[PDB]
RNA sequence: GCCGGGGUGGUGGAAUUGGCAGACACACAGGACUAAAAUCCUGCGGUAGGUGACUACCGUGCCGGUUCAAGUCCGGCCCUCGGCACCA
């Protein structure tokens, strides 16, 4: 019922720690095939664990392939541009698809994709003193905030 | 006023950076216990490229009960899987207090005997059931920003 | 000065009465593992033929000798440590 959207990831260990989090929620991982490493890489294999059997992963060989396909969907983007927190939001529709969308670890979402949709960009407010936040952590916060406002549905 | 985050002996380093990270971006104070399986010398700090360890404020503690007599006022939640309590469940919006999570180990745990006498401060981050636990750096930064939204954010752009 | 130890890979170092030199540990390297500076598995003296299987070769401070065979025994020398002597 959730989703969790990588655009072209870079650390094989970020993702692979994602996926263990998602089989601790059963999400489903997607992931924009420009990838910065390779299927066989043994640190996404570690960061996973032994979990990546319970873990749903999608290849898409780009953001567009992954729209379409997922035409009803409540796509969330999340950049450091968005003006409103991610708490801000409401992931209370259990009859839904709720897709969270992650930019490059170095990059950022498509700068096009965050001028169309503005009202869909969470920023997890930080301080000054980092740039960022790391991807495996900044993904972990968002599924279980929405899974607190789904109260945990099924998870135990 | 601000939350705290400690770790009981976190042992694998990367998991302890990341923390650091969201800890700096949060300015959230980090405790650490005692015996550390890494080194937080600042030419290892360095080799790692942490250069946000200068605006971590990190606490070293040299054990649990050290930590307990030093913020013997501080709301102490101790996070563990074996919890039946959400993360959710709890006030962190007191800014009055002084607001302490409890982080166990990555290979072991918290000490069982302290989880049973608190079992009223046990939160569990609910999982299915095929994952035996969470990693470390998430279970940190989901509780840090659930009560940053409790908070409403404080002084946070 | 005498006598007695030590010298051996990248490192500390092992090798019994002469009979496969480098055990073992650290380093390193490749892996595995219930995000490793944890742990576990594997490789590791050199050379060249080598895809490799591996092979032969060399290698214990220098130079000798005894041996079928010398890290090992013998003689000279270099370096080093210790006891003893040596000190107007
Ligand atoms: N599901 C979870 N709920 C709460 N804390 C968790 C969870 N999974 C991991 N943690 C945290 O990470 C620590 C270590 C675990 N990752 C490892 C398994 C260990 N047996 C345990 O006590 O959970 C725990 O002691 C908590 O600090």
């Amino acid at each position: 019922a959730l989703h969790v959207v990588l655009y072209q990831p870079e650390i094989p260990a970020n993702t692979g720690n994602i996926a263990r989090t998602c089989a601790a929620t059963n999400t489903t991982l997607h992931l924009i095939r420009p990838l910065g490493f390779s299927t066989d890489d043994k640190m996404l294999k570690r960061a996973g664990l032994d979990y990546w059997e319970f873990v749903n992963v999608v290849y898409h060989d780009s953001l567009e392939e992954l729209f379409e396909a997922y035409k009803k969907g409540k796509f969330f983007f999340i950049t450091k541009f968005g003006q409103q927190p991610h708490t801000s939001f409401d992931y209370t529709d259990l009859d839904e698809d709720y897709f969270f969308v992650f930019g490059r670890e170095t990059s950022g979402l498509p700068k096009d994709l965050i001028q169309n949709n503005m009202d869909r960009c969470l920023r997890l407010p930080m301080t000054e003193h980092v740039r960022s936040l790391n991807l495996s952590n900044t993904a972990a916060i968002l599924v279980y905030e929405a899974l607190r406002q789904q109260n945990y549905r099924d998870l135990k």
